[PDB]
């Protein structure tokens, strides 16, 4: 049942950037793969945990719309290997190259990923900074959802502008949940139907923090574009509820994607 | 870890093919699935034993261009679950509804083809059985090898025709296979298309009085490419290359390109 790829078989080439915890390569092992290693001497006993924590957690996933895990090695840095993404994250698509998707996309991309949040849930797996930039839209069609941190390019401002209120004020040592990511996916919708990152109108960030904390801040519905059915709107509207427990779930979310998939 | 599918989680949906050693459907689990099912009920020990062997070598397997194994259930019926491909399979590609790649084309699918070849043997695992039908070209951009099987001689090397041990499957043997795939690629055809019998061929290929017609290989292939493919086709076992060598050809073949 082993996952150990044999010291000298990866060959690590360019560089892209910083990951979770260690530094990502472009590299080669059985073609492109993409290569998270701790570029260190010796690993501390919290570092390698996180090692240890991430592999049990990719080890755990099969599915066409999460980054598909192939192997890691220990014997000389400690490293994860994953398949390679080509293309860009959703976020260089939206904010960056300001990119044109047609509706019938838009709905893909919120469909595709919609499928792969419901997954990890199905395996008791919340994310806990799903955003658009850990969005690869592979091929330019095929959602893989990571966790990239800074492999792909970084947020405006943590990342503040995916966190639901509860998990922004910080009240529980633990306050993520299933609908703590189904707010994410909300804030994901919402990019993907307004083009746009939400509260635009606002440069300070604490006061961000503050507001959609409290309830006194909530994105702007009204700039979805004219050609998004009022399905996906409604739909978005459940996800961005302040409340957690009135949010949906990921099989009710998928099924009412699903539906409104036709016409 | 543990890929058990609850019951009752998967939808089964239409069906896409029989051959009594299994039955497949397209199904709904988190998306779009393809479903392998056993139709009798209570199940005997010898169709029990190939599933839990299927779905032991299936579970090695985490690779871009291998088919993506998701789960197994019990529970009711024995069934395994991978994703679900869209489009079609090289062989429908080439010799049912014609399609006609242009040659960098070409070149990639057998490009990719060898690269999960490679992955597999480095896993230790002999497919014993590729073909065309088993590349399938996923959304028409990537190959995603499997085995949808449920003999095929034109792909099978000499000494496999010959039943020589009890074992002749090898790493050799799956790189002829290889060759016979290639030249699917450079020639758009089958080989012997000019014999009707089975038998024959089968006598043939055994005895190394027939081998596949390299004259009909498209006009703009490479001429490396056409010696590769003579390689991975050589009657004796011990002179075909092994993937790793492949690969660094048709790499090196689609640089000057
Ligand atoms: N399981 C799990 C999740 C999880 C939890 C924790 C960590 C991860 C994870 O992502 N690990 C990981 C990430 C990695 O980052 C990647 C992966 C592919 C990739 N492709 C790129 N392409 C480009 O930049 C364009 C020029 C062509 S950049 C790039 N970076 C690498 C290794 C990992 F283990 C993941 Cl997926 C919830 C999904
Ligand atoms: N790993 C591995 C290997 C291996 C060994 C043994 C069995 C398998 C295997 O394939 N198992 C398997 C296959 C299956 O057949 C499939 C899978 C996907 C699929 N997609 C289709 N798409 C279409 O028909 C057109 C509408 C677009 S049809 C279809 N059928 C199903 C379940 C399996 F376990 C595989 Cl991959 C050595 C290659």
């Amino acid at each position: 049942d082993d996952w150990e790829i044999p010291d000298g078989q990866i060959t690590v080439g360019q560089r892209i950037g910083s990951g979770s915890f260690g530094t990502v390569y472009k590299g080669k092992w059985h073609g492109d793969v993409a290569v998270k290693m701790l570029n260190v001497t010796a690993p501390t006993p919290q570092q390698l945990q996180a090692f240890k924590n991430e592999v049990g957690v990719l080890r755990k996933t099969r599915h066409v719309n999460i980054l598909l895990f192939m192997g890691y090695s220990t014997k000389p840095q400690l490293a994860i290997v994953t398949q390679w993404c080509e293309g860009s994250s959703l976020y260089h698509h939206l904010h960056i190259i300001e990119t044109k998707f047609e509706m019938i996309k838009l709905i893909d991309i919120a469909r595709q990923t919609a499928q792969g949040m419901d997954y990890l849930h199905a395996k008791s797996i919340i994310h806990r900074d799903l955003k658009s930039n850990n969005i690869f839209l592979h091929e330019d069609l095929t959602v893989k959802i990571g966790d990239f941190g800074l492999a792909t390019v970084k947020s405006r401002w943590g990342s503040i502008l995916w966190m639901a209120p509860e998990v922004i004020r910080m009240q529980d040592k633990n306050p993520y949940s299933f609908q703590s990511d189904v707010y994410a996916f909300g804030i994901v919708l919402y990019e993907l139907m307004t083009g746009q990152l939400p509260y635009s109108n606002i440069n300070n960030r604490d006061q961000i923090i503050f507001m959609v904390g409290r309830g006194y801040l909530s994105p702007d519905l009204s700039k979805v574009r004219s050609n998004c059915p009022k399905a996906m709107k409604r739909l978005m509207a459940e996800c961005l509820k302040k409340k957690r427990d009135e949010r949906p779930l990921f099989p009710q979310i998928l099924a009412s994607i699903e539906l409104l998939a036709r016409s």
